[PDB]
């Protein structure tokens, strides 16, 4: 089921989960359990993450298929970094032909260290280019999506620039967008108004991550340039050594974030689960989104 | 000399500094040193903080007359916390008979560690009430600013309510607003849009604090509810013990910030100094201003 159509016909908002393809049998088993626990909430879509450089190629496809057989609806991430144009098309073809209908077109970061983006000698440079390619080969047979950044991409010269670019990418052929994570809703509302004023009208879904680790939260935000509210930061720091206390703080945080997000009429919420179920499960249950 | 008038007639952006009244001789001659250093930057106004719960009002009156007399242009802070209305009026009147033409009508906070605000038995409850009072007794003989919160006042139950209440605070009689500190310009641009969309057309000035102390940053943001970008936080974290590295970090960040703000044409920037001069000096100079 195309997400363009899922969004149009919405009786209500769409809740989606994000997962990454496990590196080892353990993780594979942790994911199987996670999907079981979560498929109960009846998500509109389910994302399968993609290793930049295309290292995890056959995993991402396998799991795209693993979710299909659970009767859920997959969203295939696809990046352009470290890959030829053929190589990017080949795996797109591999998705479509696995029956996948929904694609997040992403560029991907540069590797560890390495501060600037240099493409493959025959690869793409921007996500807008993969979106363009998708529409050119598949038109509307697939629903394409992209990344938005409420607090701006950490590489961008300005916020002016970051948004003009977001717009170019939408004009390339996006049907929706999902945001990078954010912990205070002003950041989303902020961006949404600024986008709509730029005459960008596609559905823009907030991405939410329920905090489960002080160390991870710090390390994640350092990479993607998101900011942690000072009260949350201190709360977490005071309790960082007690994993079940942290889980409760991250949940209470998400619950109250998501509750206003719903009250404000967002089209849906995309959940960064990190392949675990307790946090997202608890958030949804407290919101009354009843199994 | 009224900020309302200075804003209409502004040659370039209005730079301004915030100060608090010191507790002992040591911090007083420290503030005169800082006033001596920063005043060559020809600021449009200089603001002095208030107030223990009025407990330190003699000090703010003393400094408001002291900055007037240096031929700098005073913006006198006034809270309603822990005082009856009559009391709040008397002090207001001591400012205005001093020659002060500019007032920042504020509420003040509860004691550290209490969540709910509890007014004085015979006191005001909202900054707005102070605005109204000032306008009742002094019409437009003075100019009145109030605070704006780009990431929302912590006490506010929704971001739609915080704005709704800010606008009411504007319609009470505001000429300008100054924002609480932010470390990513998205917070501010986002807020500006939302406010115009709500039809608040007054000048809203970004308030910037160049980070000089890691623990200090961590304590203030916990209280005030602002967020710290991931990259900055890990940067500071790395170098927290070397004060002059941290100073270097806070400066390159605030420069990056103020530069873009100026290039987008804000009417001015308001600088949280902590009564120290180097950080703000360094930002203005790197920005190409001459002492
Ligand atoms: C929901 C979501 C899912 C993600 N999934 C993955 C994943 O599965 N695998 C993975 O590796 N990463 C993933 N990422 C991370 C993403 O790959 C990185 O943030 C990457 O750095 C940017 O991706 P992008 O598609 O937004 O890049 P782009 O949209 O191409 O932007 C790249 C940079 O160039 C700028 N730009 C755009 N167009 C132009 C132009 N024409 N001229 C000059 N500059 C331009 C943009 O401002 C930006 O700074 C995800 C991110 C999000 C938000
Ligand atoms: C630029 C700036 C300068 C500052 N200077 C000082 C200072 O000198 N001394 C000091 O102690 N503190 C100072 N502060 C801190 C400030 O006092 C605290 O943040 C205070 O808690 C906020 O009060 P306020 O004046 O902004 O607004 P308030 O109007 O007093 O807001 C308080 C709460 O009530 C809500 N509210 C407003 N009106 C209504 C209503 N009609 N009905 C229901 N709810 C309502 C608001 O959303 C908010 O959550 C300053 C803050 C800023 C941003
Ligand atoms: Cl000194």
């Amino acid at each position: 089921m195309k997400i363009r159509d899922l969004l149009k016909a919405r009786r209500g908002p769409l809740f989606s989960f994000e997962f990454f393809p496990p590196k080892d049998p353990e993780g594979e088993e942790a994911l199987f359990r996670t999907l079981e626990e979560l498929k109960a909430f009846r998500p509109a879509f389910v994302s399968i993450t993609y290793g930049a450089m295309g290292s995890t190629r056959e995993r991402s496809v396998a799991w795209a298929q693993r979710i299909q057989s659970l009767g859920l609806n997959p969203l295939a991430h696809l990046t352009v970094a470290g890959q030829s144009r053929k190589e990017v098309a080949e795996v797109l073809h591999r998705f479509v032909e696995s029956g996948v209908e929904n694609l997040l077109a992403l560029r991907g970061d540069p590797p560890r260290g390495e501060r600037v983006f240099r493409p493959h000698p025959e690869g793409f440079r921007y996500a807008a280019e993969l979106v363009a390619l998708i529409r050119e080969r598949y038109g509307d047979r697939v629903s394409v999506g992209g990344a938005a950044y409420p607090e701006g991409h950490p590489e961008s010269e300005s916020l002016e620039a970051d948004l003009r670019h977001f717009k170019a990418k939408v004009e390339a052929g996006l049907d929706f967008a999902i945001t990078q994570l954010f912990f205070n809703n002003a950041h989303y509302f902020g961006f949404l108004e600024r986008a709509r004023r730029a005459g960008i009208g596609i559905p823009i879904l907030p991405g939410i991550m329920p905090v489960t680790s002080y160390r991870q939260l710090r390390r994640f935000t350092e990479v993607c340039g998101a900011s942690i509210p000072g009260p949350l930061l201190a709360k977490l720091e005071r309790h960082q050594d007690d994993p079940k206390a942290v889980l409760e703080i991250g949940v209470e945080h998400a619950v109250r974030q998501v509750a206003e997000l719903l009250e404000a009429g967002v089209e849906g919420v995309h959940f960064y689960t990190l392949n675990k179920s307790p946090a997202t499960r608890m958030v949804l249950e407290r919101l009354g989104l009843r199994p």
